[PDB]
């Protein structure tokens, strides 16, 4: 692949067969997605940004599959208008930011 | 070339000659730098983030030098918990997200 940033990096990933449309965010440290069943083994946490805090639920070791690559990362469940795939996943996907 | 997302993408930049430390955020439409005086040619704007919406003072055609590039882009001042260089500078700088 290769992504020009004239339009937000929007991709389709699978959070265990569950298709979701996620944003390629080099600025997030963690990743958040909505309306996903990930089970009962979660870690309650709050995250802060611009505008304040939100409560998520951390699920470690969730297998994902994006851009023809399979990764096993950590995702949290919070309510966001848009799902984010921060660096935890980008670094795993083997993603870089070039010039 | 490329770079890694292991390292959180933090850089130093001169925002109209003030060295400012910023975060290369390819999941941000805009540029929000906190506590800097840019003048009187503003225009209040509204930016949305994860935790909510913050009120900002919009400054256009601001002179920016980052990663050894001179570029003039719209800078937004505000209450961001962290200074970000949105995709509006990422297009300008000619950056792309590769895999
Ligand atoms: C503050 C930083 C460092 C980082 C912010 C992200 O890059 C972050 C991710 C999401 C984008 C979509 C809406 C949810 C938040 N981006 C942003 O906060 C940028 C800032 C900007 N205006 O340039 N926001 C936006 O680009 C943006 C526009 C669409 C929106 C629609 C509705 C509500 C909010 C919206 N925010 C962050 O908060 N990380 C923590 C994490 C991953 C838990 C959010």
């Amino acid at each position: 692949p290769q992504f020009s940033l004239w339009k937000r990096p929007v991709v389709t990933a699978y959070i265990e067969g569950q298709p979701v449309e996620v944003l390629l965010d080099t600025g997030a440290d963690d990743s958040i997605v909505a309306g996903i069943e990930l089970g009962n083994n979660y870690s309650p946490k709050i995250v802060g940004g611009i505008g304040g805090f939100i409560n998520t639920l951390e699920y470690k070791n969730v297998e994902i599959e994006v851009l023809n690559k399979k990764v096993r990362a950590t995702i949290m469940t919070g309510d966001t208008p848009i799902n984010i795939f921060g660096r935890n996943i980008l670094t795993a996907l083997g993603m870089s930011l070039n010039l």
